[PDB]
């Protein structure tokens, strides 16, 4: 099996909420290593616990390898090892490149497939609880070499037991990225005693990610430049109050350009976005419904 002792760190590649991400080499293979200090044990353990959930593995969820410790002789580092994806985040990918219609659908479908897998409860002996992400954003999705996505940063996730109707942790309010917070999270009206609330807040965030991808879809050399959702309405590093005034009070959502109505795939994406963006979480599409719509679209396009 893969163990920390056999891994050599090569390059710093990112900073998580807590813990730094490194590219490393293990038995002639590149891996990603997230490193936490001893004082970040609760965060490291929670992430190891989520990643070790029964039946979690899916092509659109970051592939977990091992939770380990490494003692350098002075202090102990807590490690989480996972698959390495050279392209980095969907945010990085979208800033660097434009995508074709086929490219856009692959990114959106793979994101929705990963989310539907997290959200779905799988019954049976090797059963999987339903899981809500709570920090979905383009900076937390990684892009693979084949042009498909995988959801990363599962540290803030919440897991549900449907039989006893319980959540595995006592969740704190407004934990994620402010820019991507659902309206009910921004105005703290979210009912955190009902698990469906967390899945519905993830859907809103996915609609924002879909908008980021669609902007980069190039047809006849025509596309928009890269932007974060609400780039036109809030400052860089927005506060909860700044987001709340825009999303809850003024009821604004990222702008849907005119050029998206001319393309069938762009019309389907724009419709999904609007149906992720209702203020009431119960009115939103489910990740399963979105996966089904994008699967039919990919089939008709011959992707």
């Amino acid at each position: 099996m893969t163990i920390a002792r056999d891994i050599v760190l090569q390059e710093s590649i990112g900073k998580g909420r807590f813990g730094e991400v490194w590219r490393g080499k293990w038995r002639g293979e590149e891996v990603a290593v997230k490193i936490f200090s001893s004082r970040e044990e609760r965060s490291w353990f929670r992430e190891a616990e989520i990643y070790q959930t029964v039946m979690l593995r899916h092509e659109n969820i970051l592939g977990f390898i091992a939770a380990d410790n490494k003692d350098n002789g002075t202090w102990t580092q807590l490690w989480l090892v996972s698959d390495y994806h050279e392209h980095g985040s969907l945010f990085d990918y979208l800033n660097r490149y434009t995508v074709t219609v086929e490219g856009m659908i692959k990114l959106a479908l793979s994101t929705a497939s990963g989310l539907a897998h997290l959200h779905m409860e799988i019954v049976g002996t090797q059963g999987k609880p339903a899981i809500a992400h709570r920090d979905l954003k383009s900076k937390n999705i990684l892009v693979k070499k084949n042009g498909t996505c995988c959801i990363a940063d599962l540290g803030l996730a919440v897991r549900h037991d449907s039989a006893t109707d319980t959540i595995d942790i006592a969740p704190n309010h407004r934990v994620g990225t402010k820019r991507y917070m659902a309206p009910e999270v921004l105005d703290d009206s979210i009912n955190m005693k009902h698990f469906e609330s967390f899945k519905r807040a993830d859907i809103y965030a996915m609609g924002l990610v879909f908008w980021e991808i669609a902007r980069r879809c190039s047809i006849g050399g025509i596309h928009e430049d890269y932007q974060l959702p609400y780039y036109d309405l809030v400052p860089s590093d927005p506060s909860v109050e700044e987001m709340r005034k825009v999303v809850c009070e003024q009821k604004l959502r990222p702008n849907i350009p005119n050029r998206w109505q001319s393309c069938e795939a762009l019309r389907v994406m724009a419709k999904i976005m609007r149906e992720c963006w209702y203020a009431n979480g119960a009115a939103r599409l489910t990740a399963l419904r979105i996966k089904k719509t994008l699967s039919q679209l990919s089939q008709q396009e011959g992707i």
